[PDB]
RNA sequence: GUGCUGCUGUCUCCCAGACGGGAGGCAGAACUGCACCUUCCAUCAGAGAACCUCAC
DNA sequence: GAGGTTCTCTGATGGAAGCATATCGT
DNA sequence: ACGATATG
């Protein structure tokens, strides 16, 4: 599997011949879609351009196979089935009939084809014989053939040159079943299909590639659906026998009368009947179309399709597709992705393209093009320049570095034995991310961190990135987003003022004490004039939203351009402001939804498409910029190991992205730049000091300052640096210190430690001496680990393992000191 | 190329109706900034909305 | 925050993708 | 040596 990065380039004046080739390629690809399914001789479901699903019967397969050439489709049935499953990759991966699904069209489509009657590349037999007959002594052949075969014919195979004889014997003894089926069909003279449009071999390869890949995907999904339905039915039938008697005949009538109006064993059994029945067993077949579901009309340089000669002049590409009708020259609209490109024909059927994506530096990127693909969108054509790239080299020393620091203490993986650079990364929204960088073998001055089995390290480089660029804009994106949230609730109640009378009691202080101050609307009692007073605010909401979006636009088109950061905390506030504005606009659009009225299958089908498009675009842009700043921060400091918080474990990156796809993108782009990363457990990183390794206070009024005590003097430090170091410190110490153990009580105050994870197993050994331990109580409401010779949270503190009630009070006792003392008398750490 | 990403003027369909909101098209003006692997497909779950029912 | 209702859109979590060599024959 | 197949 090569590495792949891709982009699109526009072509404007497409000649009629290429348009015809495009459409014919889709039509033939649809023909392949249909003919493979027909040869499967298994009925399926076709989803038309509309939502309707059609049950294509066996007759529609039979008559189509009749048209395609098979005048007696039933008589040759098993043989067609075997060929069909071969091109769709339903045979064994080793010794496959067609390693590339395309390679069947020589036998399927042509008229005088020699495919299937060759031995020149038969694996390891003809090549071995041809090699030995030249410069070997007829003795290592025995070793080579015994090695693979662990018969007397092999003696004659090397007794003479006999290439044709061995080829014939291999084609006889070794018959890949998918090709034997095709030869049998062509012997009957029914296999060469009548392709509706006349295309040469190269274009038929390209069509069959896409048709076959669509069939392979759909077949895999169908098999998954069938297997899942079978397994769920197995679970239901296992549960049905169980212990429940035939009394389950009654919950049927019970559910009937319930749904007409609309027990543990009865309810659970009911779910299985409903869950099993509604699940589909088969997927839908979506046939290819020119405009509905386009396929890439691929043009390869080895046989996949018509060859192309990619060139470049100035700041744009020059594509020439060598069609059978003639050479067709296309010029490319210049792309900032492949800006100022240079092209070069290589010695391996490829073009070496060197271009420049970004505009900050002039860094030139190198890739190889080996296939170009053609699609259309909104009647406008495109080529997919799907190129390759070699990722940056990662030292074998980094791999031994990553394995060592990842391992729990009870594993003994080797020391890195070199000077690595480790990174600490926290992730937030206002503080997009913060970092701490340490160098192994070099501790000079800073927050010194233990390193497992090595000397300590000092974090020289520390910083907070992302952040709020302009203070005013961030506050305005927050005032409006608060208003947009509170208007959606307000007009839910507003209608009930007019729809009902005097509302209720639970709402009364919910409307007055919370919603009126929020939506900033004066309350009028007369219903007719409540529509006007609510409409003018929604106008005023848009009128100030447009202002904000325009000032957000001008972050890139003023003299403030130089100060505009790569990523800001405004990227996330805008996303929520777009989100809340969407709900409010949706709610006001249904201000007329009155009495009992519901959303219909029709109505308005394009509602708020501009906002949804802006929502997805802003997110995709935010994550790409977020990854760049992280990777830019990693490369600059010489980092090769990145410790990240496992965020899988409002004001969070969650509710904007899935918990994982954020981390996946960062790791992928780090690995392209030759930087390995690991996910560190993000427990107690924001509540534990990185200096004293003791619990502190995360200030609620100010979420950037973390208070702890050192030498009985209260200190403060940035809570993003504090967590960034605590993520890196955990990695370098191999999670040596834990701050929480789960324990369960059996009797008389002996809380038994629940060992679930291997990190707890190793930890107890370094203190107790056994892979298990107990908590004995002491005089001052504390505990102590003992350890046993062969669930309630507990918090460490000063070697005492206090409980949640007394851990909260210790945190609370420190808060009172902070509030009493004040930030003026609490010194700063970083600088 | 696709986005971040809008402004002015003018024009057409739609939902409310005389408060307002949502799709779009051409026309210029302003701006030389940041980033950018993406195509296709099938299942099964969520978000919020909104109508019928609750006092949390 | 109780509890099916009917629809769009993610969103989940998968699936298939984005070419090599080999020789004959002129 | 390049083209026309063919198949790892």
């Amino acid at each position: 599997m090569p590495s792949y990065k891709s982009s699109r380039v526009l072509v404007r004046d497409v000649p009629e011949e290429l348009v015809d080739h495009y459409e014919r390629s889709h039509r033939v690809a649809a023909f392949f879609m249909r003919l493979l399914l027909a040869m499967r001789r298994e009925p399926y479901s076709l989803r038309m351009r509309d939502g309707t699903e059609r049950e294509v019967d066996l007759d529609e397969t039979d008559d189509f196979l009749r048209s395609a050439g098979c005048e007696e489709p039933d008589a040759v049935s098993d043989d067609l089935r075997s060929f069909a499953l071969a091109v769709l990759h339903q045979d064994n991966p080793k010794k496959r009939a067609f390693l590339e699904s395309e390679n069947c069209v020589s036998i399927l489509c042509l008229e005088k084809s020699a495919s299937g009657t060759r031995y020149y590349k038969r694996p390891g037999y003809q090549l071995l014989k041809k090699a030995i007959e030249e410069e070997w002594g007829w003795d290592k052949f025995e070793a080579s053939l015994l090695d693979e075969r662990t018969m007397e014919d092999w003696r004659r195979f090397f007794a003479a040159r006999d290439p044709d004889d061995l080829g014939r014997e291999l084609l006889k003894t070794d018959t890949r079943e998918g090709m034997a089926a095709a030869l049998r069909l062509r012997e009957r003279g029914v296999f060469p299909v009548s392709v509706p449009e006349h295309l040469d071999l190269d274009s038929l390869k390209a069509a069959m590639a896409s048709a076959a890949e669509r069939l392979k995907s759909w077949l895999a999904c169908n098999q998954r659906a069938v297997d899942e339905k079978s397994e769920l039915r197995k679970r239901f039938e296992e549960a049905l026998d169980g212990v429940d008697p035939e009394k389950y005949a009654l919950f049927e009538k019970f559910a009937a009368e319930l749904q007409q109006a609309d027990f543990r064993e009865l309810g659970f059994v009911y779910l299985a009947e409903r869950k099993w029945e509604r699940r589909r067993g088969g997927a839908a077949v979506t046939l290819c179309d020119a405009d509905d579901s386009p396929i890439k009309v691929r043009f390869g340089l080895t046989g996949r399709g018509r060859k192309f000669v990619l060139s470049a002049a100035g700041s744009r590409f020059l594509i020439t597709v060598k069609l059978p009708c003639g050479d067709v020259g296309l010029t490319a609209v210049p792309s900032r992705y492949f800006w100022n490109p240079s092209v070069g024909r290589t010695t391996s059927n490829s073009f070496r393209i060197e271009f420049t994506k970004r505009t900050t530096e002039n860094r030139r990127y190198v890739g190889e093009v080996k296939e170009i693909g053609l699609v259309r969108q909104r009647g406008r054509y495109y080529f997919f320049i799907d190129y390759n790239f070699d990722p940056e080299e990662v030292s074998d020393e980094t791999k031994v570095g990553r394995a060592f620091f990842r391992a729990p203490l009870n594993e003994s993986r080797p020391k890195p034995k070199d000077k690595l650079t480790v990174m600490g990364i926290d992730l937030g929204i206002n503080p997009a991310f913060a970092f701490a960088v340490c160098t192994l073998g070099e501790c000079q001055d800073g927050i010194r961190s233990p390193v497992a089995k090595m000397e300590d390290v000092s974090f020289d480089s520390t910083g907070l990135r992302g952040g709020i660029g302009s203070q005013k804009l961030h506050r305005e994106m927050h005032n409006l987003s608060d208003r947009c949230f509170y208007g959606a609730r307000y007009i839910r109640l507003s209608k009930k003022l007019r729809d009902r009378g005097a509302l209720n009691d639970i709402e009364a202080r919910l409307l007055e004490e919370k919603y009126i101050p929020g939506f900033r609307i004066v309350h009028i009692e007369d219903a007719d004039e409540r529509r006007r007073t609510v409409g003018r605010t929604v106008k005023e909401i848009k009128q100030e939203y447009k202002r904000i979006r325009h000032q957000f636009y001008l972050r890139y088109h003023t003299s403030k351009r130089d100060r505009t950061e790569l990523i800001s905390a405004e990227y996330f506030r805008m996303l929520f402001l777009v989100k809340n504005l969407r709900n409010l606009l949706k709610s006001w659009n249904r201000y007329h939804w009155t009495t009992g009225d519901r959303e219909r299958r029709g109505g308005n089908p394009d509602e708020l498409k501009s906002y949804v498009r802006y929502y997805n675009n802003l997110r995709m842009d935010t994550l790409k910029k977020l990854t760049c700043a992280i990777v830019r921060t990693a490369k600059e400091h010489g980092a090769t190991l990145v410790a990240m918080e496992n965020i899988q474990r409002e004001n969070s990156l969650l509710s904007l992205w899935a918990p994982g796809m954020v981390l996946e993108r960062v790791e992928q782009e780090l690995k392209n730049e030759g930087i390995l990363a690991w996910e560190v457990d993000p427990r107690h990183t924001s509540q534990t000091s990185c200096i004293t390794d003791e619990f502190g206070y995360r200030s609620l009024v100010a979420k950037d300052t973390f208070y702890f005590e050192q030498d009985r003097k209260i200190h403060r430090i940035d809570a993003d640096v504090n967590a960034a170091i605590n993520i890196a410190r955990r990695f370098l110490t191999r999670y040596r210190s834990l701050t929480q153990l789960w324990a369960s009580l059996l009797d008389d105050g002996r809380y038994l430690v629940n060992v679930t994870r291997q990190h707890e197993r190793a930890y107890l050994e370094l203190q107790t001496g056994a892979p298990a331990a107990t908590l004995n109580p002491t005089a001052e409401a504390s505990y102590e680990l003992v350890g046993l010779s062969p669930r309630e949270p507990f918090y460490r503190h000063e070697g005492v393992w206090l409980t949640r009630e007394k851990h909260r009070e210790q945190v609370h006792e420190l808060r009172n000191q902070v509030l009493a003392l004040g930030n003026a008398k609490i010194p700063e750490i970083r600088t």
